[PDB]
């Protein structure tokens, strides 16, 4: 029975959350190595892989990664570093939800926040549609993609504490939440999904439609998104995060889901 | 002497207005042959190109151009994919402006005008933040490029017009505008400026300074910006649209100009 290389290529933080021994050994039982990319060597240059996983940002990886892509067209790229590209600006994230409109009208509906990105401490001050605004506010920076330490998101109550903030940043009104936050894991075709107290769980059946169509519109294997209940209705939800190649090392039995979809993978 | 060729991908309607027998002449009379790209076969298949420019969107013409790029990395292409990218969401387009912060204090400042971004009919709605507003707004849909026909700027005035917009779009205050529009044409290092009465000049120095910015900032050759005065402090000045390979056709003496360029990239 034949073997399979499953090349990885992450910063060390997340090598040392993701890339578990549970995670190697299973993997291996399975027939599949884990091998890391030299960061210090061509990708081109080094060994063959079935498969390439990777969380790396730059345009020196952006090169290597098509270098392999155009010389190794069969070979998996988890995930390819167009569709990585959208969700990096944190208001160019959303883009892609709308884009599947149409999904179900069941008994649950689901849109996307209104935001207001803020460039200069300038309009900060200035921009006069900020003093129509309710609070707390949810603040993210404008482009995050989860290199740069702060570039999660946070809550503002007072409008002070906004001035305090360093643009360009995205807002949402956080008004209607009823103040709860589900972040939900997708894998594939496979969904997981944890409830996490901010500052009545959603039918199974929506968020699968949901990570159905997120999937086809981000193309993207590796993901999570957070969304919240409009509270006005008692029966809508909003997606307000994207984040790629989340932490699943937090969701327990990540070791068999991850392999279970690597094993998929490599037999595309 | 050797003789340079000029591939060029482009769709029809940009042919027709961009290559002119006055571009054609210019260029071969100087050594340069423009020459189209055959859009029913491989980029890879087709023949020896010193200079590789084109304005095609696609996943497909996105592959083709990486698998050339991979294969000839000594070739020009203007512009690079990944830098384009950047600039095909309305929102993720002025990112890259807040990017070259450190130009100049002069007697002269510029910013870029806060936005918001409404991605469902639903928002348009009830968004409490859109009644808060001040009109006339500049109003463009959040996806553009320069292919489907609705992907340029408009204006409303009444409340009424804006629900009848189809989102996603985004939206900008055009109040402290004075209603001016200059549309400011660059070309590499190269700056061509043209007035236009949207619905007192800026400072030659200031308009190159940015537009070194601009080019810096977003990796591009080929762009224009659109910047407007904040008529409240009679000095300053907001960078409201950033389109890529724009309309040069309209600039005269465009032909010189490109063919200078076209030039200094097959010496690069
Ligand atoms: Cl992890
Ligand atoms: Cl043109």
């Amino acid at each position: 029975p034949p073997r399979y290389v499953i090349g990885y290529a992450l910063a060390p933080k997340k090598q040392q959350s993701f890339i578990q021994p549970s995670l190697v050994a299973q993997a291996a039982s399975r027939g599949m190595d884990l091998v890391p990319v030299d960061a210090s060597q061509p990708l081109a240059e080094q060994g063959p892989f079935h498969l390439l996983i990777h969380k790396l940002y730059g345009d020196d990886w952006r090169a290597q990664l098509v270098a392999f892509a155009a010389r190794h067209p069969a070979v998996p790229i988890v995930d390819p570093p167009h569709a990585i590209d959208r969700l990096h600006n944190r208001i160019s994230m959303l883009q892609v939800v709308s884009e599947l409109d149409h999904a179900a009208a069941q008994d649950s509906t689901f849109g996307i926040p209104s935001q207001v990105v803020v460039y200069d401490a300038a309009a900060l001050a200035d921009f006069g549609l900020l003093a129509a605004l309710r609070f707390p506010l949810i603040a993210k920076p404008l482009v995050a993609d989860g290199t740069a330490k702060s570039h999660k998101m946070s809550l503002v109550y007072h409008r002070e504490g906004l001035g305090k903030l360093r643009p360009p940043l995205v807002l949402q009104e956080a008004v209607n939440a009823g103040g709860v936050i589900f972040k939900v894991y997708v894998v594939g075709g496979h969904v997981t999904c944890v409830k996490r107290r901010s500052l009545v769980v959603p039918p199974a059946a929506f968020i699968n439609q949901i990570a159905g169509g997120l999937r086809r519109a981000l193309g993207l294997q590796l993901f999570n998104f957070d969304m919240i209940r409009d509270v006005r209705a008692g029966d809508r939800y909003l997606v307000i995060d994207i984040n790629y190649f989340p932490g699943y090392a937090k969701m327990p039995g990540y070791e068999t889901v991850l392999t279970d979809f690597f094993w998929e993978m490599v037999h595309k």
